[PDB]
């Protein structure tokens, strides 16, 4: 692959997307979840006492560039998962770009959901104001300061399992074969450490289901999670029924549904009919949109697998365009 290019693997029905990263000298390959909703780079390690037998574990002893650190870390994600351990320093190779002396977080403990998942840890792509340890420079901060990228951007393509899966992240560039038309620039609010944007409105057919609302672009969240009122308005448009757990039951037959269209900075971006269905289990379909008790939306994979995004940490801003398909 080209310089800074990282092919991704689509896990299951567009649940999450991970890529290979080489850590250490001579180095081991790790599958990490690329997450724009967090900013810590943590990996399963041989110090871990409740990690999955299937995860690849970083071993300090096998890296001649490992450097010990006296600090500890602990993280607790919104979904109830967590992990904790110690800090360390080592080299990280991202698509051919060798970051020297990146702060890495070695897990000593991790939640069972991580132990049974497909990845070895997470690569945080949010802003450095939300690293759990103060003073930690993120991989993007280091790519920029070490001169590994000449533009402070990363282009993101997330595939659809229905079309074969895959995905691709490009550090320092983007690929126009993955999108159609012109990119639309959208200003980012990074005040909470996330890629926050304002959606002007959301429509289903001729109905305005929502007025402007704020949301965060999160590759690390599977669904499109909306504030209660907005989610109910959307559900009413499709005849979806509330499962009482943050999810909805929708008709498995999407041939009759109109796309969920977001108006962002004057252009239209949509969640295609096929994406309105997340998963089918014993003939019952779970919708691609859910609700949470937050005042802002979590714009997850349901939305990102339909729209290419160029993330610019420098401005900050994003450039978006409909996926070429
Ligand atoms: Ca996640």
């Amino acid at each position: 692959a080209g310089v800074g290019t990282v092919p991704m693997t689509d896990y299951g029905n567009d649940i999450e997307y991970y890529g290979q990263v080489t850590i250490g000298t001579p180095g081991k390959k790790f599958n990490l979840d690329f997450d724009t909703g967090s900013s810590d780079l943590w990996i399963a390690s041989t110090l871990c006492t409740n990690c999955g037998s299937g995860q690849t574990k970083y071993d300090p002893n096998q890296s001649s560039t490992y450097q010990a650190d006296g600090r500890t870390w602990s993280i607790s994600y919104g979904d109830g998962s967590s992990a904790s351990g110690i800090l360390a320093k080592d080299n990280v190779n991202l698509g051919g770009l060798l970051i020297k002396g990146q702060t890495i977080e070695l897990a000593k403990r991790e939640a069972a959901s991580f132990a049974s998942g497909p990845n070895d840890g997470l690569l945080g792509l949010g802003f450095d104001t939300i690293t759990t340890v103060r003073g930690v420079k993120t991989p993007m901060d280091n790519l920029i300061s070490q001169g590994l990228i000449s533009r402070p951007i990363f282009g993101v393509y997330l595939g659809k399992a229905k079309n074969g899966g895959g995905g691709e992240y490009i550090f320092g560039g983007y690929d126009s074969t993955k999108f159609k038309g012109s990119l639309t620039t959208v200003p980012i609010d990074n005040s909470r450490g996330w890629w926050g944007i304002t959606v002007d409105r959301a429509t289903v057919g001729t109905s305005t289901v929502a007025s402007s609302f704020d949301g965060i672009l999160d590759t690390g969240t599977t669904l499109l999670i909306l504030p209660n009122n907005i989610a109910a308005s959307v559900a009413r448009a499709y005849g979806a029924s509330d499962n009482g757990d943050g999810t909805y039951t929708i008709s498995c037959d999407t041939s009759a549904f109109k796309p969920l269209v977001f108006s962002i900075n004057g252009a239209s971006f949509q969640v295609s009919p096929d994406s309105l269905v997340f998963e089918e289990f014993q003939g019952q379909c779970i919708a691609g949109f859910g609700y949470g008790n937050w005042g802002f939306a979590i714009i997850g994979d349901t939305f990102l697998k339909n729209n290419y995004v160029v993330f610019n940490q420098g401005v900050p801003e994003v450039q978006i365009a409909p996926v070429a398909e």
